[PDB]
């Protein structure tokens, strides 16, 4: 059973171990705080050691979203608002100032609590920082880091969805609407997150749905098959064909391609008027 | 503003134009509603035109966390929800049977609607649609796609994680034990997100971070520096150096690498033992 402290905008879930001053410690990557309970362990005669699971992480839980922009690159608001979380959980735990360790980005937090709370450390450690700001070749380093998170991020997905639309043979003019940039980089962050979410969430489950040809069949009187006209040889035609080769559900053929309704809104209304109007 | 109808878990933001019956518009990867603006232009003179922000997607909100299960590739839950959703939002407008299109996955959704909520739809259109469950070769598109999504999220991340080992210089006792797949299934997907997540709002952000020099000098009574005995030449050390060098502040030597606390948790609490205790 991990200790609960209630903050803005979070429940902070942390473990709690031992006896003596507070030893707070940090983690890095993993987010969590029981990679230290073997730790705790051999400290717990010594120490009250705490081990913290960052607000983002583990068990413990945001009770508001994240800002929109902190997936910007030069966001502060998490390093900061985890300082803040260390600042507290130390106040509620110790009237004195305690001692903090914290390891990789843990000890970025870490710096940034003896930044802004130093009245909480009586000692800190730094265990393997990879903060690259105050260093000589800090542009080296920093754009390793771009470069790296861009690839995962972005590039990979560019370079799929190239592949995935020569699978389907989508037309050019949908490819080239379909991964067209937004002119603000923030709009291009917010674009390659919803590719990334409906590459992981959507595609598979919904294209692998359980809809058969018999839940057609049973309504077969209000079925429509829309084909575009700009889109002929792409994968989802051959499925209307389908479709309509075992049921006789028909094909209305509509002006544009598979983004046909914003690229020929007139004529895919007239379309649409002349089933349904 | 975008009109709203409230469901179980989420806010569901949806476009409103005309006068007539209604017709629900059912977005693809896109997500969002907008893009049928245009068309609903030419409607509004004979539709009650509602397009829709699918509520993973653009100005609807989730009230609660999608769960745990939608990263499953065979998980409904997601596409019943999409489909329940809009039939929510047909019985919320109209006391008769509406109109509806969906295009892509957003006609994958109509077809989920047609299946369980039959008594909402008048007419249905099927633009384009890229389900493959009931075709004969089903399997091969299926494959596709699933090779895809692991291509860009698994492959994509693996090699990249490895090329960011290389780049800061771990030394081969971390890298293994940072990139050993958890113990348990619940944990490898968490594992997962939590690597996605550190790296898309934590590693640029915290290692970029608004730190100088003169912030550790100004305490610098209360700071140690830790370098890993079986970690040198990584470039969490140089950092350290760096900090050293510049400062005065002494480095100790502590057991183990960059995850030294939990691998040599004995001699690693021997040293903060002699530190702080
Ligand atoms: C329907 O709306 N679909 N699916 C479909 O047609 O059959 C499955 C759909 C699927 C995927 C997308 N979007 C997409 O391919 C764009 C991703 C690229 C983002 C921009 C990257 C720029 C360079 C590249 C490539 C749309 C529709
Ligand atoms: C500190 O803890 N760091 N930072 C550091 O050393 O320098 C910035 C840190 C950075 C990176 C990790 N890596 C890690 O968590 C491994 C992830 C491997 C991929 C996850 C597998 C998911 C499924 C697939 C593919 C650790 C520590
Ligand atoms: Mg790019
Ligand atoms: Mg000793």
């Amino acid at each position: 059973g991990m200790e609960t402290l209630e903050l803005q905008g979070a429940k902070l879930r942390y473990h709690q171990v031992g006896q003596g001053p507070v030893l707070i410690f940090i983690p890095g990557a993993n987010g969590t705080g029981d990679i230290f309970l073997p730790l705790a362990e051999q400290l717990k005669d010594h120490f009250t050691v705490v081990a913290v699971d960052r607000r983002d992480y583990g068990e413990s839980e945001l009770t508001e979203p994240l800002p929109d922009s902190a997936s910007n690159p030069d966001s502060d608001y998490r390093v900061k608002r985890d300082a803040q979380d260390i600042a507290e959980l130390a106040k509620s735990l110790s009237d004195e100032p305690v001692y903090i360790l914290g390891s990789s980005s843990g000890s970025i937090v870490a710096m940034h609590v003896l930044k802004d709370y130093p009245e909480v450390v009586k000692k800190i450690a730094f265990h393997e920082p990879p903060i690259n700001t105050f260093l000589p070749d800090s542009t080296y380093w920093k754009d390793k880091n771009d470069d790296i998170v861009h690839q995962i991020l972005t590039e990979g997905l560019e370079k799929g969805m190239k592949t995935f639309g020569e699978t389907l043979n989508i037309a050019p003019i949908d490819a080239k609407m379909m991964s067209q940039p937004a002119d603000t980089e923030e709009g291009r962050i917010e674009q390659y997150k919803r590719t990334m979410f409906w590459l992981e969430f959507e595609i598979r489950q919904y294209t692998h749905s359980n809809i058969t040809l018999d839940d057609f069949t049973k309504y077969s009187d209000k079925i429509t098959l829309l084909n575009g006209t700009d889109s002929r040889g792409s994968f989802p035609q051959d499925v209307n064909f389908y479709i309509n080769k075992e049921t006789g559900i028909p094909i209305v053929d509509i002006p544009g391609g598979h983004l046909g309704y914003i690229q020929k809104p007139e004529g895919f209304a007239d379309v649409l008027l002349n089933m349904w109007g």
